[PDB]
């Protein structure tokens, strides 16, 4: 038979581990010759494993690389303007690599030119109320400091744009130990640790969805017209340079001025972490300099798109897609997820071979350029947007299937949830101590649901990986799992090697996953999903998850805004609207599930498969969110302060924060109504998709 | 057989007589107690019909009255401030009618408040081009003047637009007997022509497809949150008034300054037509006051709703609209649509009742307030916008069903051309000298192609009525028919008596048509489509048209840059990449057309009805056009010049209107070569959507 069973059978570690390791033996940045071979590479084993169809989609992009002959660095300078000291030029490679010569040195893409000098700032993870605390409590002034930050807790992004609002010249940003040094762990080569040398590289951009900077809207096509790069969408205005800690310790070491304010400013560096402005006493008169001479440049990339037609419902799209593109070699990001693509396109493959196809039609993407702001995905969907609001069922991403050993971690739209629980219940759990046992069992375990008791946690999805431009801008059904590791406060700061030439196939074959048993059930739940998406009569979203879930949203939002009791009172803000939407799509939803379960009648199902298809459609507001029109689900938002989190009914959410700071109150509780009629509006709306249609 | 001869053989001409004559007895003003009442008898009638749910839907929206004990009106003032000539209160009432009392009397619909004084300027017909005459080449200032213009030529909404940007502080608008008195028939009550009191009542707002003012976006419900006056959309921010051409002598008569520039700017009345500004000399101390009271008032509309449930296809839905509220009776417009709607309905409740259901759901509507702005139609539309988008089919309008007795008029999508010529071809004229004849063969002989012989004319669709939120927001495919009169330079003037007191039954019984044949003739038409729409298998649409008027509309916008050789080549403006969609365009509509014909199977057959279904869907872009987010069809909109007439490629027409007198050359071509690779994407776009879906 050709079922379920036989797909996850076919499914091997020892392929993936083969697929892992021919994939990061060279780097495949995005632009490059050596990604655009892989791209062909991947197309033509992706027409041997048996695809109908595979094509490269290209599109012209802007991209952003150092100087080969002016390289980026930053200096202590003295007085008289000698450099006394400089940071690194490029990470010590690791054993047996010493000869690869087109790695990338680290640097933040999108980076504009320049040459800033002077008092460093050191401002904590340059999140939003590190910014608060520094300047309305400590009444330390960032305007014309270069600030000094450490990766961690939100998107480096994030970070830039609040630098740049408290304005700071420059910003330097910089890996600490007590974030990427796991206490009792080895530095690489001989642990999966950082090494002080070891730094960070990543694009600073705030798109807010736009995909490429030039081509806001429309696919960056052969004839496309580009914005001026002075109209660009999303790039940063001050330079940025990322270090490691041998580096920031030379940085920190000599810093004045005030101390940290609490303990939660202080890493793990043998340093005070005094946040300045500027050196202490003996050292008043020197200053940092920033050398950087980055470029952006319109560059070519490469999309491969398998398909696999369905045998009933060819014209519904279930779709599989992770990047291929790299900063260095990719061990874990991204090529641990597409190596798991790989094996799962083989295993469908054979079930084709044998004359199985699925219900509906699966598309599979090796996705370029997402490490640059998630080019590549974006650019395709906004050239096929037409076909995916009107035939996508839903996508599933595939970046790294591994970032520890410990649980699986799922994040997903509610109409998955019902899914992921039952398929993680009929898979076997990988986890030493569980043998016997299945997947959902050891998951629960570990990763306990905040709310119900026996369930696992599911989070919210925001930004930070492809699946971006198909659920905040199109509203097609998401979901991503990959392996994760147990260390909460760290979940978005990123495995100690991210975005480092550390992460290798080494890494992750003597120190992540040996055995390639984690790669395997990561396989299992990406594939099992998508299988069943595609082979389901009834495509398995159940509605009624939607109404809890908005339940639980709504008392969230209500709870934040009766902080504000006496402006609730003055500007009569009722979520009577909201809570009365809510219920109604409770009541709809439990309605249509009757039907659904009690209707030999293929228009029906049809029908009622479409409503459950559009039942995600219909969060979006054709107008966007405010000023981030790109962003058009009125439940899910990435969130303002950290693009990694996904943020709930995040119109109102905005129109709330830090409103008391407010110099226009009448004007700010307005734009919170305005926001509540929205999200009322929208919830009673896609309710009444799910009502009778006649 | 319950085919559709049976439909149209069960309409018949004393039906819609009895209907016309019900409901025009009294006036039926958006907003007040008798139109709500009217609705409550149509939504009761179509009960008792057959249909299977009929439900109002209301809506709180910015409606403008006058104010009853403040009337409005026009002075000439001397120098000593009295008021030597007023304008008149009211407009004569007709014969028998003498004795109603909420007759509204005629003002502009949301006029501010003003009592403006100074001197007239004449601006002919106020259109973007007599504005361009009198400024560029008379060098005539129009800043701090009261302009007066004759109505006629264009949507008078742009004529206060023009007035407004030409720095005028009151516009006069005023039917010219050239424009509204044909020669050689008399006045009404003894003929169709416009008395000299007689006047024409109309909103004068800029709403490019808002819908109401204060809820752009979203349906104007009960927790709706508005928008101050201050920030409404669309409102006139100087007074205007309407008076008729009595009252117009009386101002005209008297004027000095410049001769008017050619004859093209004099009317029929015994004046000199002198531009001004001000009076001759001996009256050249005199000014003109104007006096508004009028107030926009938050008002209760009502639209009516019947649903007849498809047996096959309930999830796909057909929609016959047209208004029901009038200026005064309404005796043409809209009663003479609203009539025929009604016995549409009656006709299908008949066959309903003898067990038959059409092959997909038919939605029938009565909506409200269209006379302020499309607003009734436009607020449904927001709040049913995702039940409306995945599952409209069809949107065919029902305003006033004659304009004229001479021929047919249609305006409609491409793709239901084909449907229009075959559904004219099986129907007999009713005119004099065709008897025995098709209506297509009289009206392919009385108005004729301008491209294709033994081809009717069909024009392109704007704005002026209810389809417009379907079509220009939603893309939805729309059309609309009517009988109209041999008076070509009149067809956006309106009729003689259009929008005055004087639109009674009578004028239509004893002048238009006292057989209602022509009613006869437009309910088989606009019911044939519908009909045909809502019951054939392969749903009646021919992409192969849109593949040749996109050709058209090509080599037009072409022809129109082509006037500019220089700056083509100077900043490299190509249109190669548009024909090239068009092209393919071309290439796949005809593939598709050969698998239509050419495939038992009902999800190919679903699959390829979606596929047509969602082909007008696809002209849509989510971005909007620019500074107008929702007009969004890319090949049409109405124009920025005349909401009546509709614009192809309306974004690259408006990027290139008056180019040469922009002052950033480069900027102005560079927004036209946007736009060229905006309509090039979106045809590809759309060709794509027919294309084998995997
Ligand atoms: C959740 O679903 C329910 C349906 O079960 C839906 O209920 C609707 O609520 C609206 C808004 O409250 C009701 O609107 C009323 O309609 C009547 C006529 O049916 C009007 O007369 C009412 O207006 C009068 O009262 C107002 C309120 O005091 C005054 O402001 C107004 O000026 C009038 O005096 C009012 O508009 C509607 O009838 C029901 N529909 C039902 C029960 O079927 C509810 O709105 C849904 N929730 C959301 C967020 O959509
Ligand atoms: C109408 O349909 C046709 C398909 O029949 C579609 O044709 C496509 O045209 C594009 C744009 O011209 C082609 O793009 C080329 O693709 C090749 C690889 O396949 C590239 O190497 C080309 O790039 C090189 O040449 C460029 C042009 O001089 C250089 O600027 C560039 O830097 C490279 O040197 C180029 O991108 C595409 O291959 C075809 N697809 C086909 C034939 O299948 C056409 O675009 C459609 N029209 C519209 C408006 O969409
Ligand atoms: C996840 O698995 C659960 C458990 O299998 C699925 O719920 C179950 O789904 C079936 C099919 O709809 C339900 O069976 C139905 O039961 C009623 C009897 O009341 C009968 O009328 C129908 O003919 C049918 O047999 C079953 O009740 C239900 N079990 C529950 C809710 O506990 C669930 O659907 C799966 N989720 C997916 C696939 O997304
Ligand atoms: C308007 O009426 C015309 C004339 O009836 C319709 O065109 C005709 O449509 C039929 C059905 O698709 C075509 O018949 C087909 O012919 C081919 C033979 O080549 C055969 O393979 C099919 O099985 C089928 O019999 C017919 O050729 C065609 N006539 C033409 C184009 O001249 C047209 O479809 C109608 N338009 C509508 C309903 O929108
Ligand atoms: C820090 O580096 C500066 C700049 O040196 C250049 O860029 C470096 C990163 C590296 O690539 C060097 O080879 C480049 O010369 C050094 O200052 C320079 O020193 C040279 C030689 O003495 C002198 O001719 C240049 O003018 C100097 N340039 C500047 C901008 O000052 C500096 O010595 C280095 N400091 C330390 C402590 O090593
Ligand atoms: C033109 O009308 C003005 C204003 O009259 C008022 O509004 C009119 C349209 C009508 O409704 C009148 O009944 C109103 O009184 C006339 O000027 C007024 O004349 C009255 C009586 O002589 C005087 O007390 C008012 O102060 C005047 N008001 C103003 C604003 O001037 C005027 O006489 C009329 N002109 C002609 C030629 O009939
Ligand atoms: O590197 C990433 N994404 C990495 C981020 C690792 C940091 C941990 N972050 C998480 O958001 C996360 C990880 C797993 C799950 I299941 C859910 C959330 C990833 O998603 O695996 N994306 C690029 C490109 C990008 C585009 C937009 C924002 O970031 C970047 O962050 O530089
Ligand atoms: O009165 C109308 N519409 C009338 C306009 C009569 C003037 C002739 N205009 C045409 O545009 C026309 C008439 C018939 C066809 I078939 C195609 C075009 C109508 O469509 O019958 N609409 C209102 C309300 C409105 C909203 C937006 C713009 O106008 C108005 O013009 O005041
Ligand atoms: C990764 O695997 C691919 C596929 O097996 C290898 O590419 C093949 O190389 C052989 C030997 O040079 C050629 O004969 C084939 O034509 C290639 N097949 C392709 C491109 O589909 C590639 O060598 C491997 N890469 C590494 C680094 O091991
Ligand atoms: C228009 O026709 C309607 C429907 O026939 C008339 O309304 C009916 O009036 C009779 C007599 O008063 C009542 O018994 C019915 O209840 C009404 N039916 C409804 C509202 O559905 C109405 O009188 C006619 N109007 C005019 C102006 O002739
Ligand atoms: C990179 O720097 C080199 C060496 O100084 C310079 O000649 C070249 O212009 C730069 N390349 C750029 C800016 O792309
Ligand atoms: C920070 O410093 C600059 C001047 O150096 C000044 O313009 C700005 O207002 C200061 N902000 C605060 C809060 O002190
Ligand atoms: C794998 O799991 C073991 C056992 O709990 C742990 O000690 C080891 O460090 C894990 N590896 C990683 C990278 O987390
Ligand atoms: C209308 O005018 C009357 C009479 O002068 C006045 O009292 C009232 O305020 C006005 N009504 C309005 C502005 O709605
Ligand atoms: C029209 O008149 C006003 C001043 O009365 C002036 O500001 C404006 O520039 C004038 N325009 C032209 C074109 O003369
Ligand atoms: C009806 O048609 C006749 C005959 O051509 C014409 O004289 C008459 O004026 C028409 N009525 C209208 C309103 O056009
Ligand atoms: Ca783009
Ligand atoms: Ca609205
Ligand atoms: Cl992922
Ligand atoms: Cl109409
Ligand atoms: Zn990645
Ligand atoms: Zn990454
Ligand atoms: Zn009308
Ligand atoms: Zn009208």
């Amino acid at each position: 038979k050709h079922n379920m069973k036989a797909f996850l059978d076919e499914l091997k570690a020892e392929n993936i581990k083969k697929f892992l390791y021919n994939f990061t033996q060279i780097p495949h940045l995005a632009g490059t010759e050596q990604n655009f071979q892989l791209a062909k590479q991947i197309q033509s084993q992706w027409k041997e494993f048996g695809l109908d169809s595979v094509e490269l989609a290209h599109y012209d992009v802007l991209l952003s690389y150092p100087n080969k002959t002016h390289p980026n660095y930053i200096s202590i300078i003295n007085e008289d303007g000698n450099e006394i000291f400089n940071t690194s030029l490029f990470e010590p490679p690791p054993p047996g690599y010493e000869n690869v010569s087109d790695i990338v040195p680290p640097f933040s893409a999108f980076s504009p030119q320049g040459m800033p000098e002077g008092d460093l700032v050191y401002v904590n993870y340059a999140r939003t109320e590190d910014f608060f605390k520094l300047e309305r409590d400590m009444k330390i002034n960032c305007s014309g400091k270069i600030v000094i930050a450490r990766y961690g807790k939100v998107f480096r992004g994030n970070k830039v744009k609040n630098a740049q609002l408290a304005g700071a010249k420059g910003v330097i940003l910089y890996s600490d130990p007590a974030d990427y040094f796991a206490p009792g762990v080895k530095s690489y080569p001989d642990g999966w640790n950082l090494p002080g040398g070891g730094v960070q590289r990543g694009n600073i951009l705030n798109l807010n969805g736009a995909g490429d900077p030039l081509t806001p809207g429309y696919p960056a096509n052969e004839y496309a017209y580009r914005r001026g790069i002075a109209e660009a969408v999303g790039l940063p205005s001050i330079p940025v340079h990322p270090i490691g800690y041998y580096d920031a310790q030379k940085l920190l070491e000599k810093m004045g001025g005030s101390a940290p304010p609490d303990s939660s400013w202080r890493g793990s560096l043998k340093v005070p972490y005094n946040v300045g402005p500027g050196f202490t006493g003996n050292f008043s008169t020197q200053k940092v300099k920033m050398h950087i001479h980055s470029t952006n440049e319109v560059t070519r990339i490469y999309n491969v798109i398998g398909t696999l037609r369905g045998a009933v419902e060819p014209d519904r799209y279930v779709i599989l897609g992770g990047h291929r593109d790299s900063w260095v070699f990719g061990g874990i990001d991204p090529q641990s997820g597409a190596a798991v693509v790989h094996e799962i396109v083989r295993s469908f493959g054979t079930l084709k071979k044998e004359g199985w196809r699925p219900r509906r039609t699966i598309l599979f993407a090796s996705w370029d350029a997402e490490e640059f702001g998630l080019l590549g995905s974006t650019e395709w969907a906004e050239e096929n947007s037409r076909l995916l609001q009107e035939r996508g069922v839903a996508y599933i991403n595939a970046d790294s299937s591994i970032e520890g050993n410990y649980t699986l971690r799922v994040d997903c739209t509610p109409l998955m949830y019902s899914l992921v629980h039952n398929l993680t219940k009929e898979l076997k759990s990988p986890d030493e101590g569980f043998e016997g046992k299945s997947l959902y069992e050891s998951w629960t375990k570990k990763s306990p649901s905040p709310e119900f008791s026996g369930m696992p946690r599911i989070s919210k999805l925001g930004s930070g990986n492809d699946f971006e431009v198909f659920f905040q801008r199109l509203g097609i059904a998401s979901g991503r799992a990959r392996y994760t590791k147990n260390w909460e406060t760290n979940k978005f700061s990123g495995y100690p090697l991210y975005h480092s030439v550390y992460e290798t196939y080494e890494l992750v074959e003597k120190f992540y996953d040996p055995m390639f048993k984690y790669h395997l059930t990561v396989a299992q739940v990406r594939g099992g999903m998508v299988f069943e998406l595609a082979n389901s009569i009834v495509l398995p979203f159940d509605c009624r998850d939607y109404a809890v879930v908005l339940r639980k949203y709504a008392d969230k939002i209500y709870s934040i805004s009766m902080k504000h009791p006496q402006e609730m009172k003055t500007y009569s803000v009722s979520f009577d609207s909201l809570f009365s939407a809510v219920k109604n799509f409770t009541e709809i939803a439990s309605k249509f599930s009757e039907r659904l379960q009690d209707f030999s009648n293929p228009i029906v199902l049809r029908m009622m498969n479409d409503q459950l298809m559009f039942l995600e459609r219909a969060f979006i507001d054709p107008l966007g969110l405010p000023d981030r029109p790109f962003y058009r689900h009125v439940i899910y938002a990435p969130s303002s302060h950290n693009k990694y989190a996904g943020e709930s009914f995040p119109g109102i959410y905005d129109a709330l924060f830090d409103i008391e700071s407010k110099v226009d109150p009448s004007k700010a509780w307005g734009e919170v109504k305005r926001q509540i009629y929205v999200a009322a509006f929208t919830v009673q709306a896609a309710a009444e998709t799910l009502s009778e249609v006649a």
